[PDB]
């Protein structure tokens, strides 16, 4: 039985997707929810914003996991090996994992939008503020997390993404994981670090309002072949009815009492 017949655990189907989440996670209707549409002409340039400092040379990737909602590439976050600081931030944030959101078709998949335009996918590099000691404590704080969001447009292949693409055959179904040591996340970045920033939330339940979002202006180009292989993953576990892992994105939420800032003019 597919989940709709079995359990109302949250997901991305018609019967458990974003329009339902508020019933079990009422903060879904909160005051600083993500994602949002980035209206490029109304985001204000803030000359007090610093360049973003991304220090990933010493990163220790560990494992890639299909968690039934996306796949996470996990990192050792027990030391300041892979850290994000500067930009809008006043602390040091350790990389814990990255994951993507993507569509069933190239014209959808991103969570943030830019002037209402959707990208084929969006990469989230999730970091937590070291003053809180652990991720679980950080998600009890309004400055607990910093997420670096990067858009994926379809065009030329992204060579630094290919190791991710190549391993997906080995984590097809929920609960499968594979070794993913020796992976360099610097290969997922665009050239420019110019960004928009605003206060928001996790985009998956529990939707906690802990995130300083840092969304890069420059998308990365990926090939259609790269993103279409993401779409061969499964939401289900092995031996359960097959549900392709596609359209695992939350749509844009109301901006409410927030103004997006830009690091660039
Ligand atoms: C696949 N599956 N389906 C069911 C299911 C039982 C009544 C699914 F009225 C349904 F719609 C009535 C039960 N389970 C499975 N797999 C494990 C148990
Ligand atoms: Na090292
Ligand atoms: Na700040
Ligand atoms: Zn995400």
């Amino acid at each position: 039985g597919s989940p709709e017949f079995m359990s109302h655990h949250w997901g991305y189907g018609k019967h458990n997707g974003p329009e339902h989440w508020h019933k079990d996670f009422p903060i879904a209707k909160g005051e600083r929810q993500s994602p949002v549409d980035i209206d490029t002409h109304t985001a204000k340039y803030d000359p007090s914003l610093k360049p973003l400092s991304v220090s990933y040379d010493q990163a220790t990737s560990l494992r890639i996991l299909n968690n039934g909602h996306a796949f996470n590439v996990e990192f050792d976050d027990s030391q300041d090996k892979a850290v994000l600081k500067g930009g809008p931030l006043d602390g040091t944030y350790r990389l814990i994992q990255f994951h993507f959101h993507w569509g069933s078709l190239d014209g959808q998949g991103s969570e943030h939008t830019v002037d209402k335009k959707k990208y084929a996918a969006e990469l989230h590099l999730v970091h937590w503020n070291t003053k809180y000691g652990d991720f679980g404590k950080a998600v009890q704080q309004p400055d607990g997390l910093a997420v670096l969001g990067i858009f994926l447009k379809v065009g030329s292949a992204k060579p630094g993404l290919q190791k991710v693409v190549d391993v997906l055959d080995s984590i097809k179904t929920k609960g499968k994981s594979a070794d993913f040591t020796n992976f360099d996340p610097r290969g997922l970045l665009p050239e420019s670090l110019d960004y928009w920033t605003y206060p928001g939330s996790l985009t998956t339940p529990p939707l906690l309002e802990c995130v300083t979002w840092i969304v890069l202006k420059e998308p990365i180009s990926v090939s259609s072949e790269q993103v279409l292989k993401f779409r061969k993953l499964n939401f289900n576990g092995e031996g359960e009815p097959e549900e392709l892992m596609v359209d695992n994105w939350r749509p844009a939420q109301p901006l409410k009492n927030r103004q997006i800032k830009a690091s660039f003019k």
